[PDB]
């Protein structure tokens, strides 16, 4: 009577959404220091400007516009009490941004909403009871019986996480269709620049708002449903020597990231084992024969990953595309990358959804120094 | 395909529990509580709290935040003063530590090497941190750094039922997988001075206590070496009709506050029959009194309403009330304590199954969104 699915969990649709208001990175330091009332801190502003100009970012999207920010002035200070107003905005907007991306994902998938059986929802911005997962269930009018997995305060590796979570949901339940969600806003982290914490200058320069939604299921219906990628393996690891490397603390002033180690370095030195464990399911191809969906944590980390593995510059283009066009959207970013990977393959008429490569890796990293990896099989395009 | 599934139903192989050391007798609590919060002059308020305590079905609760902790963090002893940061500091450190104690007991009952744990599921409602309590627990126990972790923050009173659902698919879809299934709760995020303006906090203050429980769940248990306690055959949940905003839990600069806006005891056992009837289909739809029952001990009244609605024998909800009596409402952990108490009562009485003689049973959690969570369990023959 309990029946399992037959095949691997398959990505059947990918939808995305951002807040409407776009911010050009070149104009951002001006905007930022003006609205936070810190433009008199000349040498701080020259540091942010150089971080911005080297971020590999062209455009970011923010729900919290100048009107929203001036209506909540505590968010425009450095560390004055502000949690309550950041919470009010995030609890309301995080599931609504998800709804928009979901609408698109549900449309591409093309099946009735009542065949969605599970919901997985990850976010790093705000926490509430009931969760964003339940609210999203109401907004979309999903079946009241959906089995929900709500992942609060998940972190930048959250996009890889929901793939791992959805994998087992899809594979262990015949006919299960999983609405797989990551929705991130910067309203819990946004704050005035300050000398006492120069690592916030990076976060302020790279983080933007975004959400992505997938439909994942095993045993896709031929002709009716359209496979994009198959998840063949998910795993994670806690990196060696990485205790306290990134701390994320939710305080009365909102969410603050405290760093105490070499993270760009730590990541490039220690991902070789889990990477090697992962690709084994793929018959261990070489690094340049894999397609790559890496969390665009920063242009520098990407640069380090490429040098460590001697990647051809073409390998991380889909990843850099997202970084360029959207910035670092925390957990959602790598799911945007996955969308971009299939789109690039459509534009170029590649032989697979992995721009011609047969296998690829989805890679997230974040607190604890957690590295999350899924191994994906690309789907033949017919071109 | 090449990925290897397990063959049989997810099975509970061990159940451990832990509480803070300091016990608080319910009969003495209003004196303690109104003194420590400096509200002992609010005579009729204290009289109202006292009557709730004496009727709560609760004898003892455990708290990590003792007098010393509370007087060293005085903001927590007010009503709505800024206090989140110090509640966070306490919860972030103690929640994974309390879980470790319950884990040590579950791991010893299970008796297998720690490196054979493949997954960790961790739920809590008290405090949030990056990295999560799941990672910290992993380090403390010295688990494999490659454990597949599912961290469920801000989960709510149905969190105990949730982790069963979450571990079920992990265990069943992965051959040899062993799931360390954890719920850990402290009340330090909710504790605050009683006040007239919010009388519903007077209830939480009378019933919420501290606790953690930890299970080992796996499919395909090894004969003789591992000892099955219960099989999970079906997990599901539903959002109750017209139950929008019945219980809101808000995390603020003053910590965690709940806001009720409906009759939840009534709403709950009035709307539970559809998921209940669908649930028991897997068990061959036995009658309610032929099922064993592990219900989240939300309050003595909700338990009473469940018994009247379904016309249960007084004996049915005894394991549940045992937990409410000895431990209070420990939010998500409570129903896992109950699950443990059920196999214990069955051992003590020499029952034929780990369900006090019943073949099938229900684990029931309920909470915010007005979510009802249900797993259907098969008990195991004891050999008695």
């Amino acid at each position: 009577k309990h029946r399992r699915a037959a095949g691997p969990a398959t990505v059947l649709a990918i939808g995305k959404a951002t807040p409407p208001t776009a911010y050009s990175q070149s104009e951002y330091p001006d905007f930022f220091f003006d609205i936070t009332n810190t433009s008199h801190k000349t040498e701080l502003k020259a540091k942010f400007a150089r971080i911005c100009k080297n971020s590999g970012i062209n455009t970011r999207y923010f729900h919290c516009t100048e009107d929203i920010l001036k209506a909540n002035p505590s968010m425009c200070t450095y560390l004055e009490p502000s949690l309550d107003v950041r919470q009010d905005i995030a609890i309301r907007e995080v599931p609504r941004l998800a709804e928009k991306a979901a609408i698109e994902a549900l449309a591409e998938w093309g099946q009735p909403r009542d065949q969605i059986t599970h919901v997985v929802f990850a976010t790093t911005s705000g926490v509430n009871m009931p969760g964003a997962d339940l609210t999203l269930t109401r907004l979309l009018g999903l079946n009241p019986n959906v089995k929900r997995t709500m992942l609060y305060q998940q972190g930048c590796f959250g996009g890889a996480t929901v793939l791992r979570v959805a994998k087992d949901l899809a594979e262990n339940n015949k006919g299960a269709r999983v609405l797989t969600v990551v929705s991130e806003l910067t309203c819990v982290t946004f704050r005035a620049p300050n000398e006492e914490h120069l690592d916030n200058l990076v976060g302020s320069a790279i983080f933007g708002d975004g959400a992505s939604v997938l439909v994942i299921g095993s045993d896709p219906i031929p002709e009716v449903e359209k496979p994009q990628f198959e998840i063949h393996w998910s795993g994670e690891t806690i990196l060696p020597e990485s205790d306290g490397a990134i701390e994320g603390r939710l305080t009365e002033a909102g969410l603050i990231f405290h760093l105490l180690k070499d993270v760009p370095g730590l990541i490039s030195r220690n991902t070789l084992p889990i990477f090697n464990k992962a690709i084994e399911v793929a018959g261990s191809p070489s690094w340049n024969d894999l397609f790559w969906c890496v969390h665009p944590g920063g242009r520098a980390i990407l640069d380090e990953v490429a040098k460590t593995l001697s990647l051809k510059p073409e390998k991380l283009e889909a990843t850099r595309d997202i970084l360029y066009n959207y910035g670092n959207m925390s957990g959602a970013s790598v799911l945007f990358v996955l969308d971009q990977m299939r789109r690039r393959s459509a534009e170029k008429k590649s032989r697979t959804t992995g721009e011609g490569c047969e296998w690829g890796l989805v890679v997230g990293f974040g607190p604890g120094l957690t590295v999350e990896v899924s191994v994906l099989r690309a789907i033949a395009t017919g071109h």
